[PDB]
């Protein structure tokens, strides 16, 4: 309990390149602790380190320290004796199969438990440079020792290298080598990829149906018509800087809009609601299956309430700040710095809210960081969907909020097409660059570390010369995948190829994550986690919000409801001039005229052009009406249809989700049978 | 395992009229088994053989029994049942009961007469089920269902109204009858722990739930009375109601006839008296109360969860779940494909009975249509017709309910549930679905379908001539139907629950079935049955559905339910203590499927209330007229004002009816009649078609539904998130118990 002596067996030997055992070779290496002490502060750190090392030795562990061949840095190898392993396996209730005994991953986990109970505080307080486990060997080369398997080499050769992209994930193998946390993360990623493949095939079918019915959408032909679409002069969008422009320049946008906006897309939106429900339920089943297989289950005011609401206000205070930043912007290098900016501020809030428990801190930081990223990523999409062009008024008296003038109307192509373009960008290009940066940054850091020259190097030095995966390693990966899932599900009513883009991205993502974790990053201590954690409630909330968001997208930001309404009610004799239902004349009977009579509350139109009547895209009465520029029966019918569609789709989808969740058992039948059999035989 | 010795110390004695102990009095009585064997076709011999076998097996299991001959019926024989202390302890080890210990709570055996009589009866019943008699034959339930044993039951302390003769015997039944279960104790606190100890955890949790329901109904009723008084005080400033009452304005409103024949154009004056009380019924006070009830439902559910967790800690409702024994009917007949086919057929039959009650509702509609004319020929006639229709629908539903109870028993018997709990759940879902449809179909039809599809006076909707509603809205009719159904069901159900057991006991006494012992006294009583408090839970859940689903009609429904529950606790406790035979205590950590049912009803209630306010209420039309149709672009008034509402909303109709008959000309001599819809007035370029006002009102209704649903669901989510389902004090007590043990 005091600094009686130092670490025994203090000898230096680095001749064996891959000696995961001690100098004697009898016992392997469970951990390595890196420090530097040969050169007030120095002597105090020496005293504290010697005291802690004496405590560790007195507790029963076997440690010995060797200085680096390449001086002032010393590594201590750590191995737990058989008796210590047995007693702490009895303490920590590990499920060994009773019919080299302990797998190296769980050996390292137990040793880390010992270090925590008697480590991170010293590491944080400049005492120990590092503390880590060791890999089998170099990933691309076999282990020199034959007794010790090169499980890492096999994992890299058949699962981590890109040449093994198509091969199935050795999930049991990666669980064994890395730990239950990484295992369940990759299992969830693979199951997500499978369900993405299913939904992407269905969405491709719907997209191709719309593609086949390309020249059968009459409004696009009317758009591309040099007469019907050429004699339509849409009013200028901005004051004195935008010109009166004809709809002819929107024919390509019209074709893409026929592809992206059709009853096929509506069917895919409904199917995507159903598929989200199925995804959640079958992930529950698969997670229960993994709980059975991997034995994931293990065990080990008023003043505060004012403080609770104190930070929540600050959290809400910062959220609206980053809202305006994106809106004013409407940028990758700023985004990455934004995250550590988010990290720093979320740390501060957690600091004032810390119950000092690691899991509680994780939950709080998860919620805060997810809110920050959610806003920073989906603010532009939400604006384009719901707030862009909806509050504009009309050419007479356009809505001026303040000295800031002329809240923008929609683009010539359409708000839905712009949203689809933004989704495609953030989905493909920025995700690809995220993967490229994610795979290059650790490799570049390792390259510069080697270039600093900091010949055969032993295993501890080899692993030390690597980037240490810091706190909350898999958290960023989960955040990335959850953002991708939010893009897939929240906005799937825009274009149906989002699951296909996510499918390609995930096929690359599994390989890039595995490759970087295997090669570029120092190995972490294996842990256990029966579920993905707070990400499960986050996904459930995203799923619930997805129904509302998709229904609102279809009703408000998509013109499908106005087109359906025109077909079913404004082609009949009382409103239309056709004997039966049709869609011709849709543009001429939906676009609203406007004579040039502007309030003097400037008149940019006279300076912009020499015309008299321009046709803007809203549903008001035409000029000359007894209540001109006012809303009309057609506008109120369209708004009624939008609201009714929202209500009907919301209620039907929610009831279907309830029925599916009720009629699909949470736990698989085979899982029940195997659990019952093992309980019977055990 | 064979019949060798039976009926130990067989002696006849009844001189001690109030004694729950044996003839010697050393050991008490945990149970009584009733049979009769002395008096065909060899079946009596077979039953004697089997019963002797079972008795010998029971005695070999170590129980102690004492059989007496009935003092009245020679054939009737009672057998008193007690378990020795060693057997009690070993079976407590078998099923790990939690007992006090030095007052901490611990497992099968503690360090601390000790066995409460309820626990003794529960343990003895467990033994009786486990022990075999004999192919393999299971236990007591098979014999009882087979008619071998006539009965098997526990015993009360004494007569409810009289103290026990034995001074050493505590009269907990007498105490529960004095300070509870009696009208003079209607307004006093419930000895919940005492009634739990006497009757069981299931009975205790039911009564706790009922008391807590009354507690929350008190708050809901207070807020409802506040809003109702707001509406009643604002009665004099109801501009639309006053404008209707005005003979100068309302007297010029000649509404078109409702029925095709023999109904005159009627003025709106006769609707003034209904409108005065209608203004209280659909006003911003009722809207605020509807929102408050949307919040209060979530508060009720969350606080009941907290109270239930507290009771789980205190009463140790979590007991080890031994494997449930099969039902005798299921085991009598023992592929799975045929059983699934039978289940599908049973579901088809249930849907058939649901269709039958739907047809009954349609018949009620036809009766309303056929009786409105005669009411008009002979207190407005439509109000009288609505009241009579409510009365007749209530009577018909009550009559059909008992028949459905019987047929649901038969259906669940025909289908095969493997265990008693599965039988309970299947019967729960089936019975609740039928009760839901039967009790809420009329209210749903009146709220959402009555008058919503009528068309205009030209070309009305025929099926024929679906019901049309009143200009003030059908909220008054919904309120009348709701109050009538609710109060009538309460009164009729309490009258049944009191008289039926009491009447059965009285006729049993009249058939001569004077000093009598405890076992005979309790035998001459009505058995509870294997179901138990299922029906009371069902009744209270139906009342909760009435309170929450239709709370947007009138705010005093919680007050009516409050009075009803105050009476309900007393009637149920009184009947259970006096009228009915004591029921074997059980364990139940929750109310069961009724809590998922309540959660589903709560989720449905937001939609139902929002749709009620938007469609069946006129509040949204009044608000829209005020805020958008007094203004110059639509109206004439310079500022926002409600006046002109009636003259501006009701749509005119010139007499041009299609010949697809024209009864209006035969039934009257008038030219322009005003009906309650927003279609275009005649002479409009698109006349008798929907108008911009109509679509504006529809848009307002839909937007209000969307906003209310989303906001209220968000509030409920935030409240459920902010309110922990486990009490802080309960968690602290759990931590203290864990630390001590
Ligand atoms: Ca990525
Ligand atoms: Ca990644
Ligand atoms: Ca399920
Ligand atoms: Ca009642
Ligand atoms: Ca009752
Ligand atoms: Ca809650």
């Amino acid at each position: 309990n005091q600094q009686d002596f130092r670490t025994p067996e203090f000898e230096e030997f680095n001749g064996k390149p891959d000696s995961l055992f001690f100098t004697d070779g009898q016992r392997r290496i469970d951990f390595i602790l890196v420090y530097e002490d040969e050169s007030g502060t120095n002597e105090k750190q020496k005293r504290k380190r010697q005291a802690y090392e004496s405590n560790l030795i007195c507790h029963g562990l076997q440690l010995e320290a060797t200085r680096s061949v390449s001086d002032k840095l010393v590594f201590v190898k750590v191995h737990a004796p058989w008796e210590v392993l047995c007693t702490y396996a009895e303490i920590m209730h590990i499920k060994l199969p009773l019919k080299s005994f302990f797998n190296p991953a769980t050996r390292s986990r137990i040793v880390y438990f010992i270090l925590s109970r008697v480590i991170n505080r010293l590491v944080s307080s400049g005492i120990y440079k590092a503390a880590f486990p060791l890999h089998d060997c170099r990933f691309n080369y076999e282990s020199e020792d034959i007794s010790c398997p090169s499980e890492r080499y096999l994992l890299y050769r058949e699962w981590a290298h890109p040449r093994s992209i198509y091969k199935k994930q050795p999930l049991d193998l990666i669980r064994k080598y890395y730990g239950e946390k990484i295992g369940i993360y990759f299992a969830w990623l693979g199951y997500y990829t499978q369900m993405l493949l299913l939904a992407a095939v269905v969405g491709v079918a719907c997209f191709l149906y719309g593609y086949l019915d390309q020249d059968n959408c009459t409004w696009s032909k009317e758009v591309c018509d040099p007469d019907i679409g050429g004699q339509i002069l849409m009013c200028p969008q901005c004051d004195r800087l935008c010109p009166f422009w004809r709809l002819n320049i929107t024919c390509e946008s019209s074709k893409k809009l026929c592809i992206f906006d059709s009853f096929g897309t509506l069917i895919f939106a409904v199917f995507m609601g159903v598929w989200v429900t199925l995804f959640l339920e079958f992930w529950k089943r698969r997670q229960a299956e993994l709980e059975y297989e991997w034995d994931t289950v293990e065990l080990q005011t008023c003043g505060k309430c004012i403080r609770v609401t104190l930070c929540a206000s600050a959290v809400f205070f910062w959220i609206l700040l980053i809202i305006a930043s994106v809106i004013g912007i409407i940028s990758f290098i700023i985004i990455m710095i934004l995250n550590t900016i988010y990290e720093k501020v979320a740390i501060m809030i957690t600091n004032f809210e810390l119950p000092r428990t690691q899991t509680d801190y994780e939950n709080s930081l998860t919620m805060k960081m997810f809110l920050f990223q959610f806003v920073a990523y989906y603010s532009s999409c939400f604006y384009i969907a719901f707030f862009k062009g909806k509050f504009v008024g009309y050419p007479g008296d356009p809505v001026y909020l303040l000295g800031k003038y002329r809240s923008e109307e929609c683009d010539p192509g359409g708000c839905l097409l712009e949203l689809t373009t933004q989704l495609t960008i953030i989905m493909g290009g920025k995700a690809i660059w995220n993967n490229i940066q994610e795979v290059l940054l650790p490799w570049v850091m390792n390259l510069i570390g080697r270039y600093k020259r900091v010949k055969i190097t032993p295993r501890w030095e080899q692993d030390y010369h690597l980037q240490p995966m810091g706190k909350l390693g898999l958290f960023y990966e989960y955040l990335e995948m959850i953002i991708q899932f939010g893009f897939v599900t929240l906005f799937v009513a825009s274009f149906p190829l989002a699951p296909l883009l996510a499918l390609v991205n995930n096929i690359l993502e599994i390989r890039v994550d595995a490759w970087k974790l295997t090669t570029q990053f120092r190995r972490m201590v294996p842990e256990k986690a029966q579920d993905i954690g707070a990400w499960q409630p986050i996904m459930q909330g995203i799923a619930i919000l997805a129904v509302v968001t998709n229904a609102m997208i279809i009703a408000f930001t998509s013109d499908m409801i106005p087109r359906l309404v025109y077909y079913w009610s404004f082609s009949i004799p009382p409103y239309g001039d056709h004997t039966y239902y049709t869609m011709d004349g849709y543009i001429n009977n939906t676009l609203s005229v406007f004579n040039i009579t502007d309030f003097k509350n400037e008149n940019p139109y006279i300076g912009l052009g020499n015309y008299t009547l321009c046709r803007y895209r809203d549903f008001r009465n035409p000029p000359g009406h007894p209540q001109e520029y006012k809303h009309n029966i057609y506008y109120w019918h369209v708004i009624a249809a939008k609201l009714a569609f929202i209500i009907v789709m919301e209620h039907i989808i929610y009831s279907v989700k309830f029925f599916i969740s009720y009629a699909i058992p949470d736990v698989s039948k085979i899982t029940k049978s195997k659990i019952k059999r093992e309980k019977y035989l055990t």
